């Protein structure tokens, strides 16, 4: 009987999560004509941002409009003054809603993004994913979807470009990646610190044996090790992916021309077989002395105490750590 068993129930990513990591393309939705996939995950992202090539310009500015090249502008939407906007804002502007009343500043941010429809359009699955900046208080819609553009053909060293990958760096540490479908109850359900002192274990004959089949990667911190892992998760697309019609000067177009569904769709792949559904290389137990990353696929169902590491997953925050070992396996002992 495993005491660990409900406490590692927000470990189960594939349940907790149910989408990629690295790339959340998890849900088919129709924009204009054609279907596309979205992000579906139920666990917020920690740490997760776009970065874009040769650009000095953060993926949370607005979307190119007018003269701007792609290049010139973010992923972000580019304003009723819904985005970006902050918790006080947030707030004051439900504050007549008892249900949003009660969600935390993550939840209430992705409720916000999720809410807006278009009227007039064919009520779809489509909604914008969101960015919560928890540094700053604020709540940034998402006009785009697309996580990563780097196929060889157009992003490769060879301006009217516009590649792009998820990832998690210094600049990131206080985003939050948020799908449509993140859970309002994701702080019970879903990781967020890393575990100081601990590593991921697999309960097996009454104890926490060691994670059977892991693979050693070399890191130098605890963000390093966690980065690695980010980079290894659940991913909904392959890398380098690249569709052959994908035509710059028509995108560039449909964003300078404010056309809602082109740019909605911008980067966006056309199948079920593609998504991960949470399955992947999602957890890691980081060796802090001998500056060893041991990721890992299979679900961990214990804890071991071992003061050398922490025990990260691809959704954990680059940093924070809880240093409290859970005593759920110490016994009660008698002085008799």
């Amino acid at each position: 009987s495993n005491p660990w068993k409900a406490f590692m129930e927000k470990y189960d990513l594939e349940r907790a999560h149910n989408s990629g990591i690295r790339i959340d393309l998890g849900e088919d939705a129709e924009v204009g004509n054609s279907k596309y996939r979205i992000p579906a995950g139920k666990c917020p992202v920690f740490g997760k941002g776009i970065v874009i090539e040769n650009s000095k310009v953060s993926f949370l500015t607005p979307v190119a409009t007018g003269a701007q090249r792609l290049k010139e502008g973010g992923f972000a939407f580019p304003n009723d003054h819904i985005s970006p906007i902050t918790i006080a804002n947030l707030k004051e502007r439900y504050k007549e809603n008892a249900d949003l009343m009660k969600l935390n500043d993550i939840a209430l941010c992705k409720t916000h993004a999720a809410s807006f429809v278009i009227a007039e359009d064919q009520n779809t699955n489509y909604r914008h994913p969101a960015v919560y900046d928890e540094k700053e208080k604020t709540c940034y819609m998402l006009y785009l979807s697309a996580q990563e553009n780097m196929g060889p053909r157009y992003c490769s060293p060879d301006d009217a470009m516009f590649c792009f990958k998820p990832d998690k760096n210094e600049k990131f540490d206080n985003l939050v990646y948020l799908s449509k479908n993140v859970r309002n109850d994701w702080e019970n359900k879903c990781p967020r610190k890393n575990l100081g002192n601990a590593k991921f274990g697999l309960w097996v004959d009454g104890n926490c044996e060691e994670i059977p089949y892991v693979n050693e990667v070399e890191a130098r911190s605890l963000r390093e090790c966690n980065r690695i892992v980010f980079e290894a998760s659940a991913s909904d697309q392959p890398r380098q992916y690249e569709e052959e019609l994908t035509d710059y000067e028509k995108i560039q177009e449909g964003f300078r021309q404010n056309n809602r569904d082109m740019i909605k769709s911008a980067f966006l792949p056309v199948s079920d077989n593609f998504k991960s559904k949470g399955r992947g290389y999602n957890w890691a137990n980081f060796d802090s002395v001998n500056n060893k990353c041991y990721i890992f696929n299979t679900k961990p169902t214990c804890l071991i105490n071992d003061k050398n590491f922490f025990a990260t997953t691809a959704l954990s925050h680059p940093q924070e750590v809880d240093n409290e070992f859970p005593g759920l396996e110490q016994k009660l002992i008698s002085e008799e």
